[PDB]
């Protein structure tokens, strides 16, 4: 029905291709054999979260592997980790726009080389909330920039280029339905601001550098809230800009680890934080199992 | 004798500080005892390279423990890895400005809490060459942007802020003298262009997306070269800006994996690429040995 597509005429003309940061090559690896059956891709910053994710899905799907292991498909490199259980692939992306951008360029080409179709991609992550209790799960409506607009900007051969951000509306509704059925945590739908710096780029007072006042950053966070922003993270704008352009249905599901209107460091005890950290995995693995049921 | 400094008044008012992405805190770790002897810090993208680096410099210094693991000081998290031997720290930083930015805010705080002084910090890494033979090591003179200027722009509370990039001129000279004495590979001094992204951000033709022609990327690379740029990477601009601000003497030493005027993928056999990858490590460990003897 809907094949993954690239927006690059040069790919067709290449004899072989190397997915440098995955250590996978079309000369050595049989892409349709390895990945042709992939229907769900889940991505997140931490390699150990992504392995925890695949194990969670394994057990949900009863495709479980009880007493046994999920090999890292990227063994041989440590730029990203990658795991697979049935039609589900789990991929780490590190932190920040450039780190996920590289992963996405290589992932989208793998999916294309695998002859994948009807792929859903969901980012699971963590975030700072604005005016939400800690632990709230946010399903992103729009991924927005530091002016609270639905855009991703980058420089390409010296020229400022802008792409619109786009997340599948129907997917947001499907995820919300799952969350209501689960009833295990508060879930809200709102806008997610994506920044390039975690400290000064998100109005923190605890960096090595801070050129502004508590009152300054508070006015900034309030202005974000008024424009519909509910959480803050570092990957969502390029993720939304790229995935739509390539024929993938995409969502972003992040848990808030603190309320930024009240401060900058996490004051949840360790057991409570571990619980928050598995909420996006819980929702998404539940959602996948539903789809495969 | 120059202590590490912070540009943030709020730090003195905090009772404790958690370096979230290192899994270290000031209440649970005696930073002066643990890190107080640090005089050199080497940073790079890959944790496995940074572990290889510490093993290398440990042997140079006569501190090597045949049959002992170097422990990861950041055990408990997988955001970054960190290793130590005597007065040398090795820290991974992942890929891109945001990822290294997080690491540098926390590292500079750590060095401050440890009461370190006269610290030298050197980034080792890989790069795309412009008009250099593959495997050439570039000691960066100025870290430049896509206009080819020695500036780093960031958004702070929705506002553009421009900072100067400053790499220590004396340290460049010392690394150049070291390279001439070692005489194990071609070493040049030149400018290094720092881009946000890797595929379209560096004019490659092999991404999932590509908006320009081979001719247009070639012209842009030629304009970079005419402006003094000899290599291209993804972290030098923010590294230079932050380190100079906080009183660390900083330098960047990268190896070129290809010449981008010839194309975008590595023609080098993998055994050769493996020798190239070890060259910045070789130079900097040698430099540290000289400095400490
Ligand atoms: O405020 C945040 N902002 C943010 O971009 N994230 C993004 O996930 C980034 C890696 O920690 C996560 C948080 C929550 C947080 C708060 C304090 C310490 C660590 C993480
Ligand atoms: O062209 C480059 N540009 C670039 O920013 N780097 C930076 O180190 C980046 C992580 O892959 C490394 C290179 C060398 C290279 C070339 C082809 C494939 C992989 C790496």
């Amino acid at each position: 029905d809907c094949p993954v597509r690239l927006l690059n005429p040069n790919i067709a003309k290449m004899k072989e291709d190397i997915l440098y940061h995955f250590n996978l090559t079309t000369s050595r690896h049989n892409f349709p054999a390895l990945f042709g059956d992939v229907k769900f891709v889940c991505v997140g910053g931490s390699p150990s979260r992504m392995k925890a994710f695949i194990r969670c899905v394994g057990a949900e799907l009863g495709l479980d592997c009880p007493g046994r292991d999920y090999p890292n498909i990227c063994a041989g490199t440590d730029r990203y980790a990658m795991y697979k259980v049935g039609p589900v692939l789990s991929v780490s992306h590190g932190m920040g726009i450039p780190s996920i951008s590289i992963m996405l360029h290589e992932l989208i080409k793998l999916l294309y080389y695998a002859r994948c179709s009807n792929v859903t991609i969901i980012r699971i992550g963590t975030s700072g909330g604005i005016g939400l209790e800690p632990g709230t799960v946010v399903i992103t409506e729009q991924a927005v920039d530091t002016c609270f607009k639905a855009e991703f900007e980058q420089i390409v051969l010296g020229k400022r280029v802008i792409r619109k951000t786009d997340l599948n509306k129907k997917l947001v509704q499907e995820l919300l339905l799952c969350s209501a059925e689960l009833s295990e945590f508060t879930t809200v739908v709102g806008n997610t601001m994506c920044t390039l710096d975690f400290y000064e780029g998100q109005g923190r007072l605890d960096g090595a550098l801070c050129s502004y006042t508590e009152k300054d950053k508070q006015a900034y966070l309030e202005a974000a809230y008024a424009a519909g922003v509910r959480n803050i993270e570092m990957e969502s704008s390029v993720f939304a800009a790229m995935c739509s352009a390539c024929g993938l249905q995409a969502a972003v599901v992040c848990v808030t680890l603190l309320n930024r209107l009240e401060g900058d460091q996490i004051s949840s005890p360790r057991n409570v934080l571990s619980e928050y950290q598995q909420r996006p995995q819980r929702l998404v693995s539940y959602f996948i199992k539903k789809k495969l049921s």
